């Protein structure tokens, strides 16, 4: 069961696409979309993978081979998949699943020759063959003959089952004949349905690596698995807070969470755990609260609460085991985040800001007390000012306010307009993150806001639209780089400013 995701060895992925009369032209188009995502996902784990693209009907057509160096290049693979045409199998309309699997075998036999039989370069390659089909084989003989042949050239045993996986997926179909080819057989309708199931086809537990911004993309997975960087913080307060793993023992949070003293020996960090229901709890070795933070710094000006430099770093007393439940999030302007973005090597922090925050309204997220993922729109450029200006109506926090720039600076990101969710106080410190090509990036850090949904309060989350009005400001990590560098330069490899 499952394809293995690990730094060890190599993965040869072979995507076989049905093109017979059985499959309509609209059906093959959704195979194309389903094969793209598979390629996109398998390249998002930063592992050594090669993708072969084959279409088959009466005979197989190889569009990408693992013998080609381009099979290790995401762009090239997908282009040879975008250029795939249904009419290419009009002159042969049958279903010859044997010949198509034999193609893969002829490719494996060729790759043996290239690298060497006795070589590590061959025997470390794990093989996964995915057939986007419905079954209904009608020529070429039994597909079993080819599967046996692949087993023989790969030496498959009970101690070597990890080296061969055959899947047969129906999208848009014979049930038990797919189990013949392959539970390694699935019947699916939507492409978004396959996106879910492909998540379950992958085994990541053996990726104890410190890779950032990797999560589980499917429901049926726990909230902790989808947002594995998310931690819960307890200070000397009972007042709950949130934060984010940015490495194996550093967590990024809000400074306003520790408004009772800097003695950290009474604080707890709660990390996700694969065995535990409640997660592993960690003690703190040392804290780094921004020297510039001071809630009552603007008290004499009238401003009761000022959240400038609202940022803090906690070093845990022990390393966190990287797992399906606990991984660091990608922090922008690092080499870590750079590889995640598939960027070139000469990238700067300025490049990263432009890539990630690209529109004037950017859809981001933050995680609720619930644990589930919530949606927000970061307002940039000219939209930022009209987003920020609304703070001029709050007079419970700011009585003698004339200048908005005094409380809200470009140091803050702005969200909370229209149908945005507003974070609660317990959710502050939590990460404000984006998803790009299946990877997760923290652009921000929940700090303050004009309305608290949980301040109902009793147990609920209410908005209300005659209050003047709800709006939320997060610390902008891009504006916070010299500090992050100052303290994390051993932990992360930062890029030029
Ligand atoms: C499926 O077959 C078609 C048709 O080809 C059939 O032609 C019959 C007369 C007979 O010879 C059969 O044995 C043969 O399967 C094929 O589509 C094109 O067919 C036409 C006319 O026969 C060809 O001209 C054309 O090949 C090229 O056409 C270009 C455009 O005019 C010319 O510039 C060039 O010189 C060359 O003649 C065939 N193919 C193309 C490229 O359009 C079709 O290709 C084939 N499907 C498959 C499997 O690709
Ligand atoms: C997304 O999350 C799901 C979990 O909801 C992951 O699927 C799970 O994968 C694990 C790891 O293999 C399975 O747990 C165990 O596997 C071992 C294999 O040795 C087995 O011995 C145990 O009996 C146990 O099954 C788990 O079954 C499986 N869960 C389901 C319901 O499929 C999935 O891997 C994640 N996907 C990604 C891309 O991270
Ligand atoms: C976790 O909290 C979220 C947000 O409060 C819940 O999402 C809401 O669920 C209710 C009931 O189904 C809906 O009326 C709202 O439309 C949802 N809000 C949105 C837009 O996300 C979520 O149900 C909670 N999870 C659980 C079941 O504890
Ligand atoms: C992946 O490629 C690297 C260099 O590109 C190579 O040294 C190594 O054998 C492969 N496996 C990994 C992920 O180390
Ligand atoms: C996850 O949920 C989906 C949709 O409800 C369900 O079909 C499936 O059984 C679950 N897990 C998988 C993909 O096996």
């Amino acid at each position: 069961s499952k394809i293995q995701i690990q730094r060890s060895g190599h993965l040869n992925l072979y995507l076989l696409l049905d093109c017979s009369q059985s499959v309509s032209e609209n059906d093959f188009l959704i195979f194309k979309e389903s094969a793209s995502l598979m390629v996109d996902r398998i390249f998002s784990f930063e592992i050594n993978v090669s993708v072969a693209i084959i279409t088959f009907a009466s005979e197989p057509k190889v569009l990408m081979s693992v013998l080609n160096d381009n099979s290790r290049d995401m762009t090239e693979v997908i282009s040879s998949l975008e250029n795939a045409n249904y009419k290419d199998h009009e002159n042969g309309t049958g279903t010859n699943t044997y010949a198509a699997l034999n193609s893969v075998y002829l490719m494996m036999n060729n790759q043996m020759r290239l690298l060497g039989m006795e070589t590590m370069a061959w025997q470390e390659i794990r093989h996964a063959i995915i057939l986007l089909t419905d079954g209904k084989s009608n020529m070429g003989g039994s597909p079993k003959t080819a599967v046996d042949h692949i087993r023989e050239i790969l030496n498959i045993n009970q101690k070597r089952n990890d080296y061969l996986d055959i899947y047969a997926i129906g999208v848009g179909v014979d049930w038990r004949e797919l189990n013949e080819l392959g539970r390694h057989a699935f019947i699916l309708q939507d492409t978004k349905a396959l996106h879910q199931v492909f998540e379950h086809m992958l085994d990541v537990s053996k990726l104890t690596d410190t890779i950032c911004g990797v999560g589980n993309m499917s429901a049926n997975a726990s909230d902790q698995e989808r947002t594995p960087w998310h931690v819960t913080i307890k200070p000397k307060s009972q007042e709950t807070c949130r934060g984010a793993l940015i490495s194996d023992q550093w967590v990024l949070t809000a400074a306003h969470c520790f408004r009772d003293g800097n003695d950290h020996s009474l604080w707890r960090v709660n990390v996700g755990d694969p065995k535990s229901q409640w997660g592993k709890e960690f003690l703190i070795e040392k804290a780094v609260i921004s020297p510039g933070f001071d809630v009552f710094a603007k008290k004499n000006q009238g401003i009761l609460e000022f959240y400038g430099d609202d940022i803090a770093l906690l070093k845990l007393a022990q390393k966190v085991k990287m797992s399906t439940h606990a991984r660091p999030i990608c922090l922008p302007c690092t080499m870590e985040a750079n590889l995640a973005l598939r960027r070139p090597q000469g990238s700067t922090c300025r490049d990263h800001e432009n890539e990630l925050l690209n529109k004037q309204s950017v859809p981001a997220h933050f995680v609720a007390l619930n644990g589930s993922k919530l949606n927000i729109n970061l307002k940039m450029g000219v939209e930022w000012t009209s987003c920020a200006e609304v703070v001029s109506q709050e007079k419970t926090m700011f009585p003698n306010l004339t200048d908005v720039r005094e409380v809200v600076t470009d140091q803050f990101l702005c969200s909370g307009t229209q149908e945005d969710e507003s974070p609660c106080k317990g959710e502050s410190g939590g990460a404000v993150f984006l998803e790009r090509r299946f990877r997760f990036f923290q652009v921000g850090l929940v700090s303050w806001g004009l309305y608290n949904p949980c301040l109902g309060s009793a147990d609920k989350r209410a908005p209300r639209s005659k209050v003047p009005p709800p709006r939320d400001f997060h610390i902008n990590l891009f504006r916070m780089q010299p500090w992050l560098r100052q303290h994390l330069g051993d932990v992360l490899n930062f890029l030029p400013l």
